[PDB]
């Protein structure tokens, strides 16, 4: 545990596993406050908060289905009720736009249902979270996208998903621009494979595991604390020279 | 005299005016048979008709409203009938993807309704376009989406906008390995500021003009044939082993 | 043959043989005068012209080892005395780059020599035949350099050739800025694997071809007819609006 | 207090002044022994090391002059001597290679010496630094190359300068694939406009400070701090996932 992050109060959306998860308790473990949201999965989200305290951080869990932007609106109604009750006030210092769903089609298998699904948790939704936070967020503040190198890698069987981050991307850069005028820096993080259960299934087979694994420089599959170290760097001061940019967390996958 | 489409058949949505207008008239020049998708009203593109017509081309109209996934399968019954009686076939070639919206908004201007709209026109609607033409499209075929250079640039009072175009582009690459299989290739145009009725309030201020213009290494802004030009080439049998790929058209706008 | 660039004269470095030839020859087709430049091999460079006319196209061979700048010097000293002879000026319209060298070496194989050879042959003396066109380049003429996809894809085995063509990729997108002030387009093609005698033997190993088969989108190997047909729209008036752009000519390899 | 590289060994090439000397106190403060190297006098470079040893940290200088690869040798033999007494061993973690020039020129006013001086000293020295840094670094190393952010932003007044960056940016791409295999990463910084006593010259005429100001998204000229804050995240454990990234800290500069 340090004190890089002392003082500040982190939202971390889908942190009740996985990656979410991990970033929560690297920023937590760095000194910050953090809000734990889950979609719906409670008590998962209550094991990441006892877990940051049993390391000696502070953390609490809201819940919220972002599936609907009556959800947005649910998130910031929890998330200013216990910021106010712990803090005095409504403002908070880092943002991570991480949760979010990825099943896989190829076009000729895409439905409206699930084309409109995956916009509206994985685009719509972090583009209506950062309009919210806007009014939240104190100068100086963060705001970190998780997206995917399927940007980068084409994977034609989850060509909607790969759209939803593609768009994530452009909103990166652009906003970036403009919120750097109040010091806002806003990344995003490129995932390549993370041992996650988005995609345990996925995995299972031998073959999609071999891709997976070689496909990186390092001959391994990512692991949630590789992502988690690089958010702690892009939510830390460290970072305010660093804006607009997709940062590949993929361990040098397909060079 | 150009024949380098002779025996081609393309479509072109949106093209009532503007780039798609104008790409369906080099599309004409060039030797192909020419659907000219509207959105509303079909006097403008009646209009093209006769102008490609006159000049010994081939082409017709189809109207269909893009707002819905209702007016994508309108436009393939009408075209499948056309093309029935026309050519003997449901078959086609070239495929391009320019319809599209692009009114502006901050973040803190963009409400659910906008956003949703955004989405349907500019990204959902290209996508089932696409999704349907596979059926109809000959192998070594051509799709080309109309992006835009604000993918590349920041322009956050577009950022719904960009976001939409982004989506566009990472459907673009990731969809071009996939159809390699059948010799399709599937490229986007970004074009940067382009002189058009349409455009011409935006560009109506004087300072506008002025940062539209000298944006551009060459000085001057794009014309609707630049755009058209380019288009003509990627539709071609000579752009054969390109594919995948974000071709900005936009003068070397901000280089 | 066609009229496209009736009018109009080209210079192609390194045109005795492969991509060059291929150039020259698709060049002279679309009515150029083409200047096919060689190194050494006066005979391939009789032979690409002896093609060229037996084709109703117009065509002469100069020599000049580009080794050094003394190679510069003696290629315009050459060139002018030519097109002085058969236009009554020294100007021309299109200036393509193709000359190069490509052997391999990883990091810890190169030495000092092989570096400097690499640099001078690929990235020093393009620069200065670049330098010494500008004086002779008409208006709204094209500059097309030959880099490669090495640029995007990574080959620890080519590392000193790759940096080569990468400051050739930055050399394009970066005079692209100037010269478009005189209607001047700079691009790049970055082919792929393209069958020719740069990598005879390296492909004589069929797990080689394999890997370079595979890896485009469309299962095969590109031929100098791909590259070619790219060039001839870079090189026309269509591709106007088109400058510093890295194309890629690679048949979506490693998408 | 910061001690995320207690234990490390760190080279940081031409840290007399400017950003390299930032990135050597930086290091220092999180606990690498640090070697300064330096091109000249050694005057500043002892300056710095008195300034880290005051502030608690370990540091020495070493010099040697960069402009042929006999300076390289020499840097090596000197670097060996010193860390087997000060350290036990010749070998290292984290290699920075900052070392470089930056004068001023159009394509036409560029010479073949001024040429040849910006490629033996920009790309051909770190080249043969990474060459033989290769034998020493330990696994799980760090090499970090200083390019430059006007590898993305033309500037056709530093042509020469910007392709040898490129040639850096390339490198560092490829390089990541092979090294990747001893845990090694490879990564690139590209700084916009930063203040130094260096560049304050250029930065006098107040119509380039205003330029090279509002150029960044936080309207302020980059501080020497700022680099040196993103080299400690890549050269820590923590960035042991980025690799092969050419990472922009320019402040948002022209996005
Ligand atoms: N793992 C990978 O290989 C990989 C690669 C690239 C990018 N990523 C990205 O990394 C991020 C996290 O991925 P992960 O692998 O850690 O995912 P995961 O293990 O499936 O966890 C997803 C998280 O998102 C939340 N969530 C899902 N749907 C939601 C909804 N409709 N409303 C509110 N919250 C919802 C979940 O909350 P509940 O627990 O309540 O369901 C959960 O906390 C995603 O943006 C993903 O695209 C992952
Ligand atoms: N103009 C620029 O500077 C610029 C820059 C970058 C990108 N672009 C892109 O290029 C494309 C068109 O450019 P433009 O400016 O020439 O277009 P435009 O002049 O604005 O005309 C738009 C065209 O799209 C059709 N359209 C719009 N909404 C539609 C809908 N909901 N359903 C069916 N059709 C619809 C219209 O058909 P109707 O005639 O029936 O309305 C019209 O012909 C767009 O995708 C645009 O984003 C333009
Ligand atoms: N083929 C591929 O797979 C591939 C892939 C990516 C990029 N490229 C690029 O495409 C371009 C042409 O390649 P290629 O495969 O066609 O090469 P190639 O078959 O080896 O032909 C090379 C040409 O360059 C000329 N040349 C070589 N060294 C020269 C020198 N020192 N001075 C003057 N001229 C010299 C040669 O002239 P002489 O005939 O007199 O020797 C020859 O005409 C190069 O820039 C190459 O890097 C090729
Ligand atoms: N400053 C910027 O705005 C900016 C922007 C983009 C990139 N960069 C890059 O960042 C790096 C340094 O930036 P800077 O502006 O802080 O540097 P700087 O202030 O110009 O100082 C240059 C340093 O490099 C060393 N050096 C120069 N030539 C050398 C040679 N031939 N042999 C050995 N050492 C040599 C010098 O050592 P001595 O003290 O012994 O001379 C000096 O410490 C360069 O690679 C530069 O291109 C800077
Ligand atoms: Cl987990
Ligand atoms: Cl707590
Ligand atoms: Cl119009
Ligand atoms: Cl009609
Ligand atoms: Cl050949
Ligand atoms: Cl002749
Ligand atoms: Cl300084
Ligand atoms: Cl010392």
């Amino acid at each position: 545990a340090n004190s890089m992050l002392k003082g500040k109060v982190a939202l971390v959306t889908g942190a009740s596993r996985g990656i979410g998860r991990a970033i929560a308790k690297r920023l937590a473990n760095d000194g910050a406050l953090v809000a734990i949201h889950y979609g719906n999965r409670k008590e998962e989200a209550e094991e990441t908060v006892y877990e940051i305290q049993s390391n000696g951080g502070s953390a609490f869990s809201i819940g919220a289905n972002l599936e609907s932007l009556h959800g947005v609106e649910a998130l910031y109604s929890s998330l200013d009720n216990e910021l106010q009750n712990r803090t005095g006030s409504t403002k908070f210092d880092i943002l991570i736009n991480n949760a979010g769903i990825g099943p896989g089609a190829f076009i000729e298998e895409t439905t409206e249902q699930f084309f409109d699904r995956m916009v509206s948790v994985n685009a719509k939704a972090p583009f209506f979270i950062i309009q919210q936070a806007l009014s939240r967020l104190r100068d100086n503040s963060r705001i970190i996208n998780i997206s995917s190198a399927a940007t980068r890698i084409s994977l034609p069987d989850f060509i909607a998903y790969s759209m939803t981050k593609g768009a994530i991307n452009t909103m990166t850069f652009t906003l970036a621009k403009q919120l750097g005028a109040r010091g806002i820096t806003v990344n995003a993080i490129l995932p390549g494979f993370v041992k996650t259960d988005m995609n345990a299934e996925l995995l299972s087979d031998p073959m999609m595991k071999q891709y997976a694994t070689t496909i990186s420089a390092f001959n391994r599959l990512g692991e949630v604390e590789d992502i988690a170290d690089t958010a702690a760097f892009l939510a830390s001061p460290d970072s305010r020279w660093v804006t607009g940019q997709l940062i590949d967390v993929s361990g040098g996958s397909c060079l």
